[PDB]
């Protein structure tokens, strides 16, 4: 396909967010590499204004499905690398059990050579002294499988799963996420049939970085065709 030939390599990564948790404004930026033959990113975070008001994990899966690594024989279902350069719109309604829910709105693209993924969020209906505001999240993260299927009406794709995140206390917090892919050219692309992805994720920190951030190390990988 178009875009499977930009990944080849080692990409160069930008990632740009700005949010609002019940107004409480932020900023994030990040920098890292991808490595789709290997389905590897790299990343590092830093909340660009003071300390984060949510928890890190919170943001890891809006925090690059095109470094998927698609097993050969699954090719023709890469949506993300299809809809490249142009890019798409990835857009997520994440709800979490029992509080509140982030709306998100992302551009993920290429800039020159470097992937570039901005993303608003906005995040409503938070308790103060909720698992969220409260920080109860430990700073960890489960593996998962994402579900796709096509959206042949929209030209696009539909995604939906569930992530589960640690309590500071042994218990868990839920978190089910709805997503649609758009692509935003008015170009060709490739319409999947459905299949999944195996996320696997590290959280780390940098011991010399002294600001507010998140190192996130992750695998993924196509299957279930």
């Amino acid at each position: 396909s178009k875009g499977e030939e930009l990944f080849t390599g080692v990409v160069p990564i930008l990632v740009e967010l700005d949010g609002d948790v019940n107004g409480h404004k932020f900023s994030v930026s990040g920098e890292g590499e991808g490595d789709a033959t290997y389905g590897k990113l790299t990343l590092k975070f830093i909340c660009t204004t003071g300390k984060l008001p949510v928890p890190w994990p919170t943001l890891v899966t809006t925090f690059l499905q095109c470094f998927a690594r698609y097993p050969d024989h699954m090719k023709r279902h890469d949506f993300f690398k299809s809809a490249m350069p142009e890019g798409y719109v990835q857009e997520r309604t994440i709800f979490f059990k029992d509080d509140g829910n982030y709306k998100t709105r992302a551009e993920v693209k290429f800039e020159g050579d470097t992937l570039v993924n901005r993303i608003e969020l906005k995040g409503i209906d938070f308790k103060e002294d909720g698992n969220i505001l409260g920080h109860k999240l430990e700073y960890n993260y489960n593996s998962g499988n994402v579900y796709i299927m096509a959206d042949k009406q929209k030209n696009g794709i539909k995604v939906n799963f569930k992530i589960r995140h640690n309590i500071e206390d042994g218990s868990v917090q839920l978190a089910d996420h709805y997503q649609q892919n758009t692509p935003i050219g008015d170009g060709p692309v490739l319409l999947p049939d459905n299949h999944y992805l195996s996320y696997q994720s590290a959280l780390s920190k940098d011991p010399n970085e002294k600001r507010d951030h998140m190192v996130l190390l992750e695998f993924v990988t196509a299957a279930g065709i």
